[PDB]
């Protein structure tokens, strides 16, 4: 697969559409999310494409190399760690990310896994407490969707 898509839904007002495209040894992530409180919100690939219990059944951040949490620019990060998206005063975040660790094929493939947007900012592992090194202190899961093959 060279293209993928994900539709984010939740039990509140947050919704969004995320697009993925392979380019060289990277994935280009674009799209938008609406219905958010103003400011930064944690954004990650989670391990399982399982929506039987809402966002809870997606499991933890996708982590096939068994590392601690970080930001996307850090060497020590989970494969799924894509940092923060930023919402404007109208509650809209535009997504614009290029990432070298996620993939659409092979061992680090995110096809069939879950994208999640969170309640609070991701502190990129620099919060100075233990939770920072697991989830970035991003808090509850507001919306999610399974990542699918696109035309
Ligand atoms: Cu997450
Ligand atoms: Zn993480």
């Amino acid at each position: 697969a060279t293209k993928a898509v994900c539709v984010l839904k939740g039990d509140g007002p947050v919704q969004g559409t995320i697009h993925f495209e392979a380019k060289g040894d990277t994935v280009v992530v674009t799209g938008s999310i609406t219905g958010l409180t103003e400011g930064d919100h944690g954004f990650h690939v989670h391990q399982f494409g399982d929506n039987t219990q809402g966002c809870t059944s997606a499991g933890p951040h996708f982590n096939p190399l068994s590392k601690k949490h970080g930001g996307p620019k850090d060497e020590e990060r989970h494969v799924g760690d894509l940092g923060n998206v930023t919402a404007d005063k109208n509650g809209v975040a535009i997504v614009d990310i290029v990432d070298p660790l996620i993939s659409l094929s092979g061992e680090y493939s995110i096809i069939g896994r879950t994208m999640v947007v969170h309640e609070k900012p991701d502190d990129l592992g620099r919060g100075g407490n233990e939770e920072s090194t697991k989830t970035g202190n991003a808090g509850s899961r507001l919306a999610c969707g399974v990542i699918g093959i696109a035309k």
